[PDB]
DNA sequence: GCGATCAGC
DNA sequence: ACGCTGATCGCA
């Protein structure tokens, strides 16, 4: 019903100097993944290519390597390192149909080309789903069936990239979508192909003492509790507390007692018992989520893990990080940080290099708000969390803790996104009034701060929709919403989005600028990850000096805003030691 | 499969 | 009743 040539060697007409492209991997983790099928699509005609031959022809091999060649394609990240685990490079992407999809409306959860296709009003392609199947009746349907379907979707991409680019440019996206999404998704593809190695002798260790601090406390627990019972149930551990001990109940979810940490943390002073759940959580937390889940995707051969970064997800431009996620990794307890030692240079007299920007959301504020007093503050080059954490705790500068700063932390972030006076007093165990007043306060040192958050919900309204620093967009139509709560978690976003969307602007300008000094510069340094406003590289020992003057600045100048960017940054012999 | 929970930013 | 995430596991 789609005429195409299902060939069985590769010709010259298959090889133009513009074409759609659809290099399939059904598996949902691509890595070492088999590619299915090849569609191409040019001025020529539609063409279905098996992999097996396709791959191995040294032509067209060398079209998919030539920059020169531009393809269109839809999650080309996708394709670049499937392809690389092939041993083949994939140059040319001019046009990725997911990343344009994702900067004109992030909420529409685009997964394949079927979902892109259809905000254009293209409706002749499948939904994946429809064709590969769901869950374990999932399968590669017979070649006419899957044939087809590749070439449905090339010739979707064929037709849908003028329209896009379109509404790009309308938008003031374009930009955005050729000189910093699809720039960076060859990045992450080195990234992600590169993998981090892992130290597997030293995470077994690890997680054979767990074992053993782990039947300590459980044990502790039972005794604690005058009984044995399954630490692990709602139910159990829900009557253990709130009706065996009879502990207060400060809190109940949609279906009983919650124990959440912070409710435990309050009922510290009733019971020694809730101290124990606390430390037998965290202790199981390393166990299941950090040794074993780590453990579980480590390719053995090379012990390297090989993350994906989701560049088409966040609802604010952000990257996230899956099996495993490299972007949650323990580090604020002392016992969790310890699994950053088992992530280590891939080469021998290689380190790890880190660096990270200073309170990056406060500094886009400022500039964003341009609130005068914001704007002083970082201009001293001061550390208003540090700042922050004096006025809460009653403290000098000399006793702020890296507890009592993590804390001062999440009130500036909460005040600044729209925390209230119950929410403040239920994090900082303070007096409703007391919090009241702090905010009331705080909006007194920061009135440009005020007055922002009151003029983005404004203007939320009045277009549909807030932006970010390089055009990124989140449109916000329950901010008219007539239900009070609905509306509200909508101003909310108003707030927060044009603010971690733009930090997430920057570090990802700030990759693609670094990429290309550590060309300029021939150093083999490269990136192994991002954490959102942080870079973890790898590089020669010998590189490290230049690296600490590179980085930073490369990092800092990543765009100009009204007051400087600020970067820490360490080096070490493992991630642990990078800090 | 979902919701609570908890690890990060 | 600050925002953005992903993994685990019991299921009231
Ligand atoms: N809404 C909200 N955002 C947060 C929170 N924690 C972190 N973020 C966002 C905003 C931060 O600026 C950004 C980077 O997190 P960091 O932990 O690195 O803190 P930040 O850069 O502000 O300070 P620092 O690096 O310690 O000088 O991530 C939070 O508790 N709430
Ligand atoms: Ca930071």
């Amino acid at each position: 019903k789609m005429a195409f040539t299902l060939a069985d060697r590769v010709t010259e007409e298959m090889l133009a100097d513009k074409a759609a492209l659809v290099v399939e991997v059904v598996e949902e983790n691509y890595h070492d993944a088999p590619i299915v099928g090849i569609a191409v699509v040019n001025e020529h005609g539609r063409f279905f290519l098996r992999p097996e031959t396709a791959l191995a022809d040294p032509q067209f091999v060398a079209w998919l390597g030539d920059e020169t060649k531009k393809k269109s394609m839809f999650d080309s990240k996708r394709a670049a390192v499937a392809l690389k685990w092939k041993g083949i490079e994939l140059c040319g992407v001019s046009f990725d149909l997911l990343l344009a999809a994702y900067l004109l409306d992030p909420a529409q959860g685009v997964d394949d080309v079927a979902a892109a296709a259809k905000m254009k009003q293209y409706e002749a392609v499948r939904p994946d789903e429809a064709v590969y199947g769901k869950g374990a009746k999932r399968a590669v349907p017979d070649e006419p069936v899957l044939a087809e379907h590749l070439v449905r979707k090339a010739a979707a991409i064929w037709e849908l990239e003028r329209p896009f680019l379109d509404e790009l440019r309308r938008n003031e996206q374009d930009r955005l979508l050729v000189e910093l999404e699809q720039p960076l998704s060859s990045i992450l593809a080195e990234m992600e192909f590169a993998g981090v190695k892992v130290d597997t002798k030293r995470l077994e260790q690890m997680g054979k003492e767990l074992a053993e601090q782990l039947g300590t406390v459980e044990q502790r627990i039972y005794e604690l509790a005058g009984q044995e019972f399954n630490i692990n149930s709602p139910k159990q551990l829900g009557v253990i507390l709130f009706e065996k001990l009879q502990l207060p109940v400060l809190k109940k979810t949609k279906t009983g007692y919650s124990t959440s940490a912070d409710v435990l943390e309050k009922l510290a002073p009733y019971h020694e018992i809730v101290e124990n759940i606390l430390h037998y959580r965290q202790l199981g937390k390393l166990q299941s989520t950090y040794i074993e889940g780590l453990l579980k995707v480590v390719r053995p051969a090379t012990k390297k893990v090989h993350t994906i970064f989701n560049q088409a997800l966040t609802q604010t431009g952000r990257l996230s990080s899956t099996e495993p996620n490299l972007q949650n990794i323990p580090i604020r307890l002392e016992e969790g940080r310890k699994i950053r030692q088992a992530f280590v240079p891939s080469e021998s007299d290689w380190l790890i290099f880190a660096a990270d920007y200073s309170q990056i959301e406060l500094r886009v504020l400022a500039h964003i708000a341009e609130d005068d007093n914001l704007m002083e503050a970082f201009r001293r080059d001061l550390d208003i969390h540090t700042k922050t954490a004096m006025d809460i705790f009653q403290v000098s500068e000399d006793e702020v803790t890296p507890n009592m700063r993590r804390q001062a932390k999440a009130v500036n972030f909460g005040i600044v996104y729209g925390i209230s006076d119950y929410g403040l007093a239920q994090n900082l165990n303070i007096s409703r009034k007391e919090a009241a007043e702090f905010i009331e306060r705080y909006f007194e040192s920061f009135p440009g701060v005020k007055r922002y958050m009151e003029n983005i919900v404004q203007e939320a309204k009045q277009k549909g929709y807030v932006t970010t620093l390089l055009h990124r967009r989140r449109y916000l139509p329950d901010i008219t919403s007539r239900n009070f709560n609905v509306r509200s978690f909508a101003e909310r976003m108003a707030m927060n989005t044009p603010i971690q969307g733009s930090a997430a602007d920057i570090i990802k300008k700030a990759m693609i600028d670094l990429n290309a000094r550590l060309k300029e510069e021939r150093l083999q340094a490269h990136l192994l990850l991002q954490v959102h406003d942080e870079l973890i590289l790898e590089a020669p020992k010998e590189e490290m000096e230049r690296l600490c003057r590179l980085v930073p600045e490369v990092m800092e100048q990543a765009v100009t805003l009204r007051v400087p960017l600020k970067v820490d940054y360490h080096y070490g012999s493992t991630w642990y030691d990078a800090k």
